[PDB]
């Protein structure tokens, strides 16, 4: 077994932070899979389908900073395309490796399985172009430097890449690299950085009260600790939006709640929208994050930092790495922001939205990985007051229901020793249910809370509440582990009272087995954030 | 509720033969969905996810000749793209309707949910271009004629189409048409037809024995009855390949078995490959259908008919509808009509398919997935009026279970038999909940050999990447339904399987039969497909 292109790719995977490879086998990638199995550094994780595999890689990358997905030509890669699209939309670096027919077969235009029957082998490569920052068709003549180019581009942009790996190319001789693949930190031209610094200082020097709004690009580019240390060294009002929730210890002084435009709590609206200057760090003001674009933040009121450019008022400064922009603003805030922010300011009976999130509030602990799906789950979890060291995974920009259950399998794989809490609606869990079987096969011990209100009630709040299209098949949730496993190491409960939920949670606190809690909720009940976003449109 | 573009689309859809709409709702398509629900002519079928919905629409179209899928912008449409791709590969006319944000929101480049966060709203429309024969972004200024163009092209090519329907556009005023949407049958230029006819006649006139090989394009273009009457009027050796199986009543004189190249039975190879002239009607010699391209048929041996062109020997004649080409060859064959077609205990692959052989009946809809299922079902000798649905060109496992939901939706009064491996059924399992919700009564046979066993035959039989999570198959219906009313068996002996099949013969409930089979057991064609490739 001489070292070959397959091994070089796998060595580069580990360089990038991936210790696992998710996917589904097929004849076009089996021989590559032999190298994954034999590899001492990469562990193959077979998933129940390719869409779930791509979701799981996404959740994995949100825990480890990088992930990789393996599918087979045509039927595999096209099944995973919604996952890669979501990773592109939310800036998640997942590498899509596609095992493909050998080059000679492709050159001959053979009528092969997993093609459109036209002799064409590049349709699917081209269809992946809009949802990747870099891609390559690997050949004997380009393999190792195209592998390095694509991965390096993914590390810089924190976004998916694509590699088509014909089976014959994977076997071609290669040489183990001596140095690990690392992305050299870019540096702005010092005069260009100076221009942004002076403009930022001039604005901050005249600001009576300055607030800090950080969001998900902070997480993606490895800058969480920089922003926590920022607000510890320079106390001031700070918040995230829904996407970046978990950047901050939300018990710390200066944090008043998550910002969601006009849907924000009063203290948040005053802390953020009331400031003369708001530093927007890695922010994207989406419809869901801003309660239908009802945020009140003007250009002259704001300084914003993006991955490659920063803005002060109306002026953009391009070619500035987000790290240097943040370092500059931290120094300037230390100079001009001198504030002591005002400190921030049991449930029983039938389960409601209100007492559910109140009960869950008392249960979460540092170290938790919390994932919530679109619907009442994510928009109720926004009100959770996260303690330190919480990884909060939500997908509100792409917004694909079913992501959460499969992403939790990936996240638990990345962090076997952390407690994983899955908040999914009954509708959302149906789309990716088969993964739960992957969790049980692998003896994972997540806490899965299925918010069962018997249908799609987000939509009901949006439109046609009694329309039959918002109904679903009613499942027997507590019987699913025993159906998707011959011997599940799981325990299931069905709860309808707040105190039953409290007792159950208490019992599974140390997550010795997989837990599935079917949470009985009213059909029309919606969390406060939804009530303002259902109203957000239609004019 | 004035008649609007949403209604015009629905009226045209039913014109094309679809009485159902599969999909998953989302805020960008809810208002369109109101028109689907209120319409007396189209029935909404909510599916458990968009990939399954696209699979089900595909199966529906293989029964009714047309189908439609509704998804939401971005997350919905991209989840269904493998389904539409398979429909394109195997020439299945599925219309993909995508409910989209209003045009004003799109023109402003808003940071909307289900976008890539860049303000761009045409990425996904463009990614669907290679897997559709026609597509359109519907506007207030083009709506009705783009709907007619796209649907007309689907009818012509029997392939998927795509329409993006912004929410505001759906609500725009429209007028009910007085005529249904129809595709006028194309006619070749008479000189062009004569050239083909002459060449075909001169070649057939010198044939001592002529054989007929028809496949799936016959099914897609509605020519099944034409092919059956052809071989009834002109008896001769005939066969299909795997994709088109079910074109013929396989008990008829002249039929000796399904053609699969060098993997064919000896009598099939002699009947087909031994004839001096072989009529190849709607055939595509894919790797799976020909045992790794080991078919022995020369250009001078063959006359071939494709949708828009036909070939005699080395000469192609383009611009001839396959309907006219078939009618021409039928008449010519009538002019040269000569020769008359002449004449346990433990479950194994062998005794399983023999047991299933005695069970199938006219009227069955039989679906088989890639793996031992499809490569064993090829040896079934089908009776009359059987719809045999297999996907060997695209080859996406999981297709079969979800397609069975669509096929049963199309034909509630026909018996549906699902042949799926344990591995394949895991990819689309949730759709079983849809069958249970809709009170469907298919017979689902899960071939449980505890892993991906076709892969085991290809490469790495002992490698753990060919293993799967072991499910408790007979317990799944009671998990995906509060009142499944389903009949489940686990069988390990041929005689238990025979007994169980008698009990579910009239399919009064949904049945799930978990068939325990050996891990290394391979049906005859699979052993021959993975011996042409192992080289
Ligand atoms: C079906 C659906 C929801 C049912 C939840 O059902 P469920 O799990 O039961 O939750 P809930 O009943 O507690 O509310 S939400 C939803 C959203 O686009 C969420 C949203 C709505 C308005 C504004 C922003 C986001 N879709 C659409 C949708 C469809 N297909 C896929 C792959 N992805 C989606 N997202
Ligand atoms: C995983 C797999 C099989 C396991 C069956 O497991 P199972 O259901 O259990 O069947 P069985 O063999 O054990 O009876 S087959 C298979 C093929 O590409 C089939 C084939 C290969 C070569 C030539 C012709 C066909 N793949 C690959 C594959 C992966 N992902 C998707 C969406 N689709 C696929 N197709
Ligand atoms: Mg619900
Ligand atoms: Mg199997």
């Amino acid at each position: 077994t001489p070292y070959c292109v397959a091994d070089y790719l796998l060595d580069r995977l580990t360089d990038c932070g991936a210790d696992h490879l998710f996917g589904v086998p097929g004849d076009y990638n089996l021989q590559f899979l032999d190298h994954v199995i034999d590899s001492p550094d990469i562990c193959w994780v077979g998933c129940a389908n390719e869409l779930n595999a791509s979701y799981a890689a996404d959740g994995y990358a949100r825990c480890k900073g990088f992930a990789a997905l393996l599918t087979t030509f045509g039927v595999g890669e096209l099944s995973a395309m919604n996952g890669i699209a979501g990773s592109y939309a939310e800036h998640v670096p997942v590498l899509h490796i596609v095992g493909a027919p050998g080059t000679a077969s492709q050159q001959r235009g053979e009528l092969l399985h997993h093609t459109l029957g036209d002799g064409e082998f590049r349709h699917f490569y081209h269809m992946s172009e809009p949802i990747t920052v870099a891609q390559a068709i690997l050949t004997e003549q380009n393999a190792c430097y195209e592998i390095d180019r694509v991965l390096t581009t993914m590390l810089r942009e924190r976004r998916p890449g694509y590699l088509m790996l014909p089976a014959d190319v994977a076997k071609k001789a290669a040489t183990p690299p001596v140095n690990a693949l690392t992305l050299r930190h870019a540096h702005a031209d010092s005069a260009c950085l100076k221009a942004f610094r002076d403009a930022a200082e001039n604005r901050l020097a005249m600001s009576k009260r300055t607030a800090l709004l950080a969001d998900f690009l902070v997480l993606r580019h490895g800058l969480k600790h920089a922003l926590q240390k920022w607000v510890k060294d320079v106390p001031m009002a700070h918040a995230t939006m829904l996407m970046g929730k978990g950047i901050f210890d939300e018990r710390h002084v200066g944090f008043y709640g998550t910002y969601s435009g006009s849907a924000s709590a009063g203290a948040v609206k005053e802390a953020i929208e009331g400031a003369d200057t708001v530093l927007c760090i890695g922010t994207r003001f989406t419809d869901t994050l801003t309660a239908g674009f009802t945020h009140q933040l003007t250009p002259s009121q704001t300084i914003e930092v993006q991955p490659h450019a920063s803005r002060v008022g109306d002026v953009w400064f391009t070619g500035i790495p987000m790290l240097q922009a943040i370092e500059t603003l931290v120094e300037l805030c230390k100079q001009h922001v001198h504030d002591t922010p005002v400190p921030s300011s049991q449930p029983d009976g039938s389960l409601t939205q209100d007492n559910f999130w109140k009960t869950l509030q008392t249960f979460i602990r540092p170290g938790d990985i919390i994932l919530a799906d679109q619907g009442t789950s994510a928009f109720g979890a926004i009100d959770l007051r996260l303690p330190a060291d919480v990884n909060f995974i939500v997908q509100p920009l792409w917004g694909s229901i079913g992501y959460t259950l499969a992403a939790a399998f990936g996240a638990q794989t990345a962090c076997p020793n952390r407690r994983v809490i899955v908040l999914t609606g009954d509708g959302a869990a149906q789309l990716t249910i088969q993964e739960l079987g992957s969790m049980l096969r692998d003896k994972q011990h997540p806490i899965i809370l299925v918010l069962n209100n018997e249908g799609y009630t987000v939509e009901r709040a949006i439109h046609g509440p009694e329309q039959r299209y918002n109904d679903i098949a009613l499942w027997n949730w507590t019987q699913i582990p025993q159906a998707l496993s011959l011997d599940p190491q799981a325990q299931c409960w069905r709860v309808s009272e707040a105190e039953q939920l409290a007792d159950v949670l208490e019992k599974v606190a140390h997550h010795e087995r997989l837990s599935l809690i079917e949470v009985m909720l009213p059909k029309a009940d919606i969390p406060p954030l939804l009530g303002a976003i259902t109203k957000a449109l239609e004019a």
